[PDB]
């Protein structure tokens, strides 16, 4: 069908690490208004790309084809090959991002039980490489039950959302109030409406580059093609509904975490305001909490802007949100891993590039891209060695923005030149909308960082001109 | 011929304002080694572009001449039309830069002799507007004295160079020693071999963006291909010889000004060393001068890094170098203005763009582009309103780097796709050298500043795709 076929597995790929780990932090540094602006600006790009993908899907009656097959048969081989290569690399790095998020969650779990391995960052590296190896092992042999693991992942994420909302509704406990979360309060909402840039990554585009991986994952709907009853109707509805619902979830979580947790807090339970005259400051002082020492000293360990795991603390039952993080990360990383490998294998089936034709060999009876799986695993491990979401996320934002700009401009190019095999039937496709989407995607790509955007653009130009020549 | 027709024409357009006003200051902030590296890196781009230009001039046989005509007939309507518009805009801004340099020289002359008009920056604006109006009046009516003007300008620049080199060897007087000039000394050479990096523009690429317009002007030989004797053998040798000799002049001036003047000095003549047990701190102490007061407070008025007219101070007779600055700036500004107007008119006569076609008609009997002259004058005035050379220069570096990258990549594209017309006979043209030149030009363009490079590439892509579609 369309619901479970497209929208449920597009949500599972869109929801990932930044939903649970960095969205509260983005809402802390930027304002609620600025976080909403970031979310809507990412969703504009992803929705224009979704319209382009819907136009691609409703083009002809292409059967049994992945993302690369659809794009390269509806559009030209010159643009299709570059789109496939950039998309495969972006998914390979997204594997590293989601594995790093899962490893960070496991490392925090280990720390809370007081059993760390070596040290914060190296523990993340070890857990991430072990996780990604287990992910590769599952992807190679044992993916038959991923059709039933999808329901478990979706139900786990739903339970995590419900638990977070229920815990947010609960009035504060002493420990939670000490950690910064009191409750829905107008004063905290007004305080968090305005930006507060507090680090090296504190900037509007610095937070856009970290958030934007939250919006990617719409092309996961494209590679379903061939397992759908009616792609021309299933693909657009599923993709656009998933984009809309994940956008609603991001906005709701941002506006609800910005209205109940203060930016600065100290995990010390003694900071409860002592009776007397006092010189206590801060918004929390009105709720009996004197977090004055850490706020001025800039040595706070908790709060929205300091604690990277505030959704877990706020929720009524912390392990449920940890399970939700595990489900979201292991769904998104697996989807990216088995998307990059399949796109790369299909691309290597087409003798379009000189050196990448070795990775196009299948293994077993399902012709699975074992060589592509190993290359994606190697790239994922290499980017995992970084072991920092705030550094890996800007790379993935750059490469997914490049892929989306490429898709939008390729659709525009096919429309404006009146390509022989480009007669999309999607009602809401406009070539000028696609051009606007590609232009804004490139502008944002250069705005996040200029050198990586230039590298991606140069790679795209090299591939496109090589196929042209 | 090739000497006066081509090489001297390219000489007078390459030699400009940065040679007299900012090269000693670039040598002060970046040191002699990095200034030479900047000069050689700019000359690499300009010589690789000159090889492509020489290949264009030897391709087929064109009798009418003109930069845009040659490039478009040898390379195609799309690439040729993009080049003929970016180059025209770059030449229009070059008029603003050279007029601003002339206005700055006149403002300094007014300050030293007489009284200023309104304000040191507003005086630059007023003098620049008046001088560019006079240049426009000369261009519209009175363009028959050009051979005499070329001879006078070349002779005055030769006299300025000779007088500077003669006064540099002269042992320093009390005033010159106070201002920081101590003839030739190894200690000053060693001290100035290393960077200083003061001010907001202290940067390797910040200095490259200001120096680079000193290397542009290599397209003056191709402008008169029709009016030559044998372009296929005159344009290449003339362009390459002009590039080589101007490179030699820049390297020599940088090396001798680095080894003569200290970075920090005070115009006060009382700053001679007192005969006692003092606390003298600078290198000039060994030469008998005490510049500690301003050097420690960063309030020195003179020196290599503080005085923009130290080249005139060092020389034997300042008025000769003032005349040399006037000649160089006026020759370069006139060449840029007439080249922009003539390229724009020829581009507009070929109906490749919708609205520019209005600036395509000539006036009088020789069909001068009066509308093109007025548009170039308007752009020049708009950029003159910015009365800072260090602000206009990075813009011209960006646009001339874009033009040179476009020419190089257009030649490479015509070579690789085996274009029909494209059959260059130049012995030293290689398509891979052109590709390297285009790539490094784009990389440098983005390294100077990323947003202006992005705007230039966006305009280039817009024009190219408009002609393609
Ligand atoms: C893309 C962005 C930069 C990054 C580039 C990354 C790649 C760089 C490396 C490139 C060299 C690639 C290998 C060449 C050697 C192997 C042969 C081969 O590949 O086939 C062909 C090359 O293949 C191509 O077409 C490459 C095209 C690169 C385009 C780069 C454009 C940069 C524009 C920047 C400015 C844009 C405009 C700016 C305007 C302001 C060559 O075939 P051949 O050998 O000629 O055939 C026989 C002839 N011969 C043997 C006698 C010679
Ligand atoms: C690697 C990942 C990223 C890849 C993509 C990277 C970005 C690539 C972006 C490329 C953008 C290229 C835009 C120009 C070329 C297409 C439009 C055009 O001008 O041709 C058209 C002329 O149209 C006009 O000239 C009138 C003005 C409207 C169109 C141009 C607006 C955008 C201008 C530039 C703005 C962007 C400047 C910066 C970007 C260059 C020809 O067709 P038409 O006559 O319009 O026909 C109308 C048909 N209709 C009647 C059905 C409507
Ligand atoms: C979904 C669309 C995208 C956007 C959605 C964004 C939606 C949310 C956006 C913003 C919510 C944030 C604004 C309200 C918070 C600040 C104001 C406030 O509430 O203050 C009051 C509490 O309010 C309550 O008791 C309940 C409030 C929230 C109920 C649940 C929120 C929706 C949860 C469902 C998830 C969302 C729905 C999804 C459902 C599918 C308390 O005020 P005070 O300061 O204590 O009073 C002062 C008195 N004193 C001074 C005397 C002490
Ligand atoms: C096959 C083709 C491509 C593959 C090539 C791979 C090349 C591999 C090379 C490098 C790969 C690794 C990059 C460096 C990692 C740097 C990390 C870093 O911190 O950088 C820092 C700087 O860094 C730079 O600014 C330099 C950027 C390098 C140029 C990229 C060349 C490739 C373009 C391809 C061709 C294009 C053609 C275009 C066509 C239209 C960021 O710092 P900043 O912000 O500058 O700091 C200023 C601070 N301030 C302002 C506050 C004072
Ligand atoms: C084709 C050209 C290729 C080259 C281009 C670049 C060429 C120019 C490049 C470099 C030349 C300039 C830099 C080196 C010399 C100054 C630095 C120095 O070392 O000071 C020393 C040398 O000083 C002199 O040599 C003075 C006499 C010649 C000065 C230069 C004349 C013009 C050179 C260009 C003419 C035009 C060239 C082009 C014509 C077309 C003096 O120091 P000292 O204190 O006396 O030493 C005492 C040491 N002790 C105290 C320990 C005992
Ligand atoms: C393909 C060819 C056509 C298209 C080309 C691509 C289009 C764009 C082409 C060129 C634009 C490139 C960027 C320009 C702005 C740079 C920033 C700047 O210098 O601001 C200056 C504004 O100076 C003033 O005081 C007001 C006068 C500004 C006149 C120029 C405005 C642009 C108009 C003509 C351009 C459009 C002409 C369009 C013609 C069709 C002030 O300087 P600052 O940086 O703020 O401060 C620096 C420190 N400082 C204070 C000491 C100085
Ligand atoms: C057809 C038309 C196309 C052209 C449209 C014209 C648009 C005209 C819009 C603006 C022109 C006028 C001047 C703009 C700003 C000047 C002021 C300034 O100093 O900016 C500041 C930066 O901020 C930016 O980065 C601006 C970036 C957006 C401009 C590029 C968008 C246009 C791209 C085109 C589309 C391409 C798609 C194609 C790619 C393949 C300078 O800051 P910095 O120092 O440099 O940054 C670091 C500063 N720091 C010191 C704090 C660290
Ligand atoms: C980063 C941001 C600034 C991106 C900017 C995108 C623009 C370059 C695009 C977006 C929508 C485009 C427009 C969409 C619709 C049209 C109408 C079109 O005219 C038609 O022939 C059909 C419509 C009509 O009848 O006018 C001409 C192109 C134009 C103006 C397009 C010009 C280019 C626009 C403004
Ligand atoms: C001093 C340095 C730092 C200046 C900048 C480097 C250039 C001098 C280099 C960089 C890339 C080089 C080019 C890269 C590739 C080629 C292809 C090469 O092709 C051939 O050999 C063609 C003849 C044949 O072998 O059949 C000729 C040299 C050339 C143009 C190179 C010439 C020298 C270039 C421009
Ligand atoms: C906050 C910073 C960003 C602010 C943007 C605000 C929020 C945007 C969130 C994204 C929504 C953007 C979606 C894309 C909108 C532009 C895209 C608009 O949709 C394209 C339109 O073409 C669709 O309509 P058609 O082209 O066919 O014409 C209509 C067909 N009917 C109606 C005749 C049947
Ligand atoms: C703030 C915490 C974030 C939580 C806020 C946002 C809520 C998260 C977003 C989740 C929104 C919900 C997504 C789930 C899908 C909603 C959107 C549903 O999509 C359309 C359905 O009608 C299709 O479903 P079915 O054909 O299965 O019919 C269902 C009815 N029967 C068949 C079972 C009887
Ligand atoms: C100080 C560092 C300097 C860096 C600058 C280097 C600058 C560029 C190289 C410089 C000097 C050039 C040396 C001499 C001038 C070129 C001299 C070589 O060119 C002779 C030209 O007339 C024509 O080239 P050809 O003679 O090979 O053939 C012409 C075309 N037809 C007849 C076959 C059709
Ligand atoms: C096949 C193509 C492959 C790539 C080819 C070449 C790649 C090598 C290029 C990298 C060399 C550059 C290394 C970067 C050096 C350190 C890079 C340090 O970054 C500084 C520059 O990005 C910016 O300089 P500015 O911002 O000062 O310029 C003027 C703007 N202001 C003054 C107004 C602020
Ligand atoms: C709340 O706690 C803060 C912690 O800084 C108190 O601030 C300090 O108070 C003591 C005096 O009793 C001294 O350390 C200084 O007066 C303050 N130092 C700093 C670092 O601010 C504050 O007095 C407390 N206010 C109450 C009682 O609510
Ligand atoms: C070189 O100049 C410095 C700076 O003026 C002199 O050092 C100062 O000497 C006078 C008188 O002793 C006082 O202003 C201070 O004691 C010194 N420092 C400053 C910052 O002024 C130094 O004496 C001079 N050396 C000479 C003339 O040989
Ligand atoms: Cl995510
Ligand atoms: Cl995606
Ligand atoms: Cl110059
Ligand atoms: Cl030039
Ligand atoms: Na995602
Ligand atoms: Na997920
Ligand atoms: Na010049
Ligand atoms: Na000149």
């Amino acid at each position: 069908g369309w619901v479970k076929g497209v929208m449920i597995r597009c949500m599972l790929n869109i929801w990932g690490v930044i939903l649970y780990l960095r969205l509260p932090w983005i809402t802390a540094q930027a304002g609620i208004v600025l976080t909403w602006i970031i979310i809507l600006l990412s969703v504009t790009v992803t929705s224009i790309t979704g319209l382009s993908i819907s136009a691609i899907s409703t083009n002809g009656k292409v059967k049994s084809g992945g993302t690369y097959f659809l794009i390269s048969r509806s559009l030209g081989p010159e643009l299709g090959g570059s789109i496939g290569l950039i998309f495969a690399f972006a998914n390979a790095v997204g594997v590293a991002m989601h594995t790093v998020g899962f490893a960070e969650t496991v490392r925090d779990l280990l720390q809370e039980y007081g059993a760390p391995i070596v040290d914060p960052i190296n523990d993340i590296r070890i857990i991430g490489v072990v996780s990604v190896t287990v992910l590769l092992a599952i992807s190679l042999a044992g993916m038959e039950w991923e059709s039933k693991a999808q329901v478990l992942f979706f139900l786990v994420i739903m339970v995590s959302f419900a638990n977070y909302l229920v815990g947010t509704l609960i009035p504060p406990s002493e420990d939670k109030a000490s950690k910064g979360f009191f409750s829905y309060r107008a004063d905290i909402f007004v305080q968090n409406l305005v930006p507060d840039w507090r680090g090296p990554d504190g900037t509007f585009f610095g937070m856009f580059s970290i958030f934007f991986p939250s919006a990617t994952g719409i092309l996961a709907g494209a590679n379903i093609s061939g397992d759908l009853k009616d792609p021309a109707i299933a693909i657009p509805k599923g993709t656009l509904m998933a984009i809309f619902w994940t956008t609603i979830s991001y906005l709701a979580i941002s506006a609800t975490i910005g209205s109940c947790v203060v930016r600065d807090a100290s995990g010390v339970l003694n900071d409860t305001v002592t009776p007397g005259w006092g010189a206590c400051e801060g918004l929390a002082c009105s709720y009996g909490w004197n977090f004055t020492e850490c706020t001025q000293q800039h040595s706070c360990h908790y709060g929205l802007i300091n604690y990277y795991q505030t959704m877990s603390m706020v929720s009524g039952f912390a392990p449920l949100i940890t399970a939700g993080i595990f489900g979201a990360t292991l769904s998104s990383a697996l989807a990216c891993l088995v998307s990059a490998a399949k796109v790369f294998q299909c691309l290597c089936e087409d003798q379009l590039y000189p050196l990448i034709g070795f990775f196009g060999k299948g293994y077993g009876k399902n012709k699975e891209p074992v060589r592509g799986y190993l290359l994606a695993y190697a790239i994922a491990v290499a980017f995992i060695i970084i072991a920092e979401l705030n550094t890996i996320a800007p790379i993935i934002s750059n490469f997914f923005l490049c892929s989306y700009a490429l898709i939008n401009f390729s659709c525009f190019h096919a429309s404006i030149t009146n390509s022989p095999g480009w007669r999309p039937s999607f009602q809401y496709y406009n070539k000028w909308a696609a051009l606007f989407g590609a232009i804004i995607s490139v502008v944002i790509m250069f705005l996040l960082t200029w050198w990586a955007a230039l590298i991606a653009i140069g790679v795209v130009l090299f591939l496109l001109l090589y196929v042209i020549y």
